[PDB]
């Protein structure tokens, strides 16, 4: 039975509004309703992995798992295995996988982050799950960010706290946050970004939604505008939105948006908004294709509608050779030529690099680079031809061309990372000098760039 080179992944996010679900929720897992929906001809085909994020979830873990498993069994006639479940307050993540994957999944991690301080600590934050699927690392984040139209900056701060402090994936990747630890990272939830239009325009917005004319609303969506301005979710993707705003509905229908200020809302307006979102970030040149992104129309117990997204994702096999794992494969090497880091720092410490990759026995430290002053007042750190030659554990091009090198540039004075990025080994040529490039981030904000050339030698 061959190992897969692709899987499909279902991502669901639903703010349940503290109400139990209705008896039938299958439309969620079938990607049926509004937006980019799944073809009816696929309804019996199970996804490989289902990741369910809830917010304001009133159920016990046992109660929700029974509903989820019975839903999937009805759709697919498959009894899914529980990979992980983790709950912080009323924020929950469930991961389910086809039984045939049970011995493909390992290194399961869970964690949570509580956002805010004093007043604002006690219900917002994030839960996450990571694991290895054969040779591929997968991370999943469900976050419930700060509410309210005038708190976009708070949401952005919540985002940065979550990516800094959520401890998932390989703890040996010490310089790297969750935005660099996984082949594929999915981040979803009630992100709570709003359509920024004046309150007086509520009925006009409702009109536009009834006409299915979303363009003049999406152009004011705070998540799209903050992402365009590089304030949040730098280097993440989101599918185009083609479904109506998923908040705030009157319960038990979808005919009415409930936007007016009430004592129950803290006298705040809740103009119709795309609160409920799915974004992803995959390593460079890894296959990932969104095959659905939409909302259900028939699940009406909450003031939010459920959101679904599905993906094709590239995966690799747990490779063994005569040599690696447990030795190098002398026939393989990775060389870096003419490399330099450009950093936004004012600091004047010397810097060194760390190269991390599961194609190495352990990470590799470089010599210090040569600092030069750049023409527009930046720091340029030159490595020239001084970088260590990296010795992969396996030389087979079928393995090595699918790998990635994580790079951290660290201060010699403090050993703190000033920037992290990732280089794909999926090159146009071997034994050939080729340009490489990554942006560098720290705490998920842009701090610089790394560029140079690579020369990859495989056994072929
Ligand atoms: C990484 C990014 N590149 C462009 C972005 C903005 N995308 C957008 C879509 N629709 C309506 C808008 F106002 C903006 S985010």
């Amino acid at each position: 039975q061959p190992e897969p080179d692709m899987i499909t992944i279902f991502i669901g996010t639903w703010n349940m509004g503290n109400a139990p679900p209705p008896k039938k929720i299958t439309s969620w897992f079938l990607s049926k309703g509004q937006g980019k929906t799944r073809d009816d001809s696929a309804d019996y085909i199970p996804h490989d992995i289902y990741v369910i994020g809830t917010q304001e979830d009133p159920l016990s873990e046992k109660e929700w798992l029974e509903i989820l498993k019975h839903s999937l069994q009805e759709i697919t006639s498959v009894t899914f295995k529980t990979v992980a479940i983790h709950t912080l307050w009323n924020i929950r993540i469930v991961v389910l996988a086809k039984p045939e994957h049970e011995n493909r999944i390992s290194h399961i991690c869970t964690d949570n982050v509580k956002t805010g301080i004093a007043n604002t600590l006690g219900n917002k934050g994030a839960v996450g799950v990571s694991f290895m699927f054969n040779g591929t690392s997968l991370g999943f984040v469900n976050s419930h960010l700060t509410s309210g139209s005038e708190k976009k900056l708070r949401r952005n701060q919540n985002y940065m706290n979550i990516l800094r402090f959520l401890a998932l994936g390989d703890k040996k990747l010490s310089p790297f946050n969750i935005t660099h630890r996984f082949t594929h990272l999915f981040w979803f939830g009630d992100l709570n970004y709003r359509v920024d239009l004046p309150t007086w325009e509520a009925e006009t917005i409702i009109q536009k939604i009834k006409q299915q004319q979303y363009a003049d609303l999406l152009s004011h969506d705070q998540l799209l505008t903050e992402r365009r301005e590089q304030k949040v979710f730098l280097h993440f993707e989101e599918e185009e939105i083609t479904f109506a705003p998923t908040y705030r509905f009157e319960r038990l229908t979808r005919d009415k948006y409930a936007y007016t200020k009430q004592k129950a809302t803290g006298m705040k307006y809740n103009l119709p908004s795309w609160c409920d979102r799915v974004l992803w970030k995959s390593y460079p040149l890894v296959h990932v294709v969104c095959q659905s992104y939409g909302s259900t129309s028939d699940i009406m117990t909450s003031d939010h509608s459920p959101v679904f997204a599905t993906f094709e994702a590239g995966v690799t096999s747990q490779f063994v050779s005569k040599n690696g794992p447990g030795t190098v494969d002398s026939q393989g090497q990775i060389e870096f030529l003419r490399c330099y880091a450009t950093l936004k720092t004012k600091s004047q410490t010397k810097f060194y690099l760390e190269f991390h990759s599961s194609c190495l026995e352990s990470f590799v430290k470089s010599q210090e680079g040569e600092n030069e002053e750049g023409s527009e007042g930046e720091l340029v750190v030159k490595f020239g031809e001084t970088l260590p030659k990296l010795k992969p554990i396996i030389s087979d091009p079928e393995y090595l061309l699918d790998q990635h090198i994580l790079i951290s540039i660290k201060s010699s004075d403090s050993d703190e990372s000033y920037g992290e990025g990732c280089i794909a080994l999926r090159l146009e040529a071997t034994e050939t000098q080729l340009p490489i490039y990554t942006p560098l981030t720290h705490h998920g904000e842009l701090t610089g760039h790394f560029q140079g050339e690579i020369k990859l030698q495989t056994s072929q």
